[PDB]
């Protein structure tokens, strides 16, 4: 009876994007899957913080599905995402079997890359509008977070707590959601 | 003419508490190294996130001093902290040399324990208030980020931002610490 979330890291990944809707994620009671893109091996992220993965992609892959894929940030991660056949692979299943894609800062352009639902409202960090835009595939909101049917965006690191929440409340619901942000100390 | 931090990172810590700081310092240009409590191996957080150190705390003990020590959370981590002789001896020479010390969530404990900082406004998350003020020695805030003289504290991983944000400012100047937040998102 237990939800399942997969977050895939590449190499130059925001580390903050990462860790910040893992540790969220598994407050909710969600079991999550870090998986390396690139095997089982240390990853090291933009601010050089190393993460190591809890399996490879190739294995995650085969022990689906799951209810939530999560895509972070990191310009050079986001770029790795975006050239991984895996990745589009894993995507158009999701896609298929209308699970939620969760993607963060410049996580949507792997979206783009991978041609994943377009028609949608999304957002990006405000660097990375341009290229999610290229060819008008996507309507553009600024909202922190955007959630367009099974397309679940969000703009920064600055934003990765709203973000998790929004998973977090779309898999387990708003109680769950404000359970679990209570001992946070957030602002708002 | 570069400012260093030292990140002490123990089983059980809280790794939000510890990413967030880690990342925004590197990116104000501080060098930052985090050391592990019980050696160069990788540490399994408080919500299993695992991370790889970039030297074991005794090997940075050698390479001091640092501008800013900094505590992280997380209840089991914060107990590590504060158990450890070598902590207690690095935190002694800082406070001597009137360096600062930050310390977020439940690593504010470690203080207590290591009798660092008395007479000092201090804020704590609300379920470590207790033990923290045992004897009297602080007075408590509950001012999401506190700093009174050499010792910057903060209430939990929703103020983690803001925590090291105000680290920032204390080494780099508030105009560093403006140009790294707006590339965040951050709301306020």
């Amino acid at each position: 009876a237990s939800k399942r979330a997969l977050v895939i890291l590449a190499k130059g990944a925001e580390e903050m994007e990462t860790v910040i809707p893992v540790d969220v994620m598994r407050r909710a009671g969600i079991k999550v899957t870090v998986a390396g893109l690139a095997g089982k091996d240390p990853v090291q992220c933009s601010r050089d913080v190393v993460i190591c993965p809890d399996a490879s992609l190739e294995d995650a892959k085969k022990e689906g599905p799951y209810d939530v894929v999560v895509l972070p940030g990191g310009n050079l991660g986001a770029q790795n995402l975006s050239e991984s056949a895996a990745v589009k692979e894993i995507l158009k299943e999701q896609e298929n079997r209308k699970g939620l894609i969760a993607a963060i800062c410049a996580g949507p352009t792997a979206l783009l890359a991978h041609e994943i639902g377009f028609g949608s409202k999304v957002t990006t960090h405000p660097l990375a509008k341009d290229k999610m835009m290229n060819g008008g595939h996507y309507t553009y909101s600024e909202n922190r977070v955007e959630k367009d049917g099974l397309i679940l965006t969000s703009r920064g690191p600055g934003t990765s707590f709203e973000f998790a929440l929004a998973i977090v409340e779309a898999l387990n619901g708003k109680e769950v959601a404000a359970q679990v942000k209570a001992p946070l100390v957030l602002k708002d």
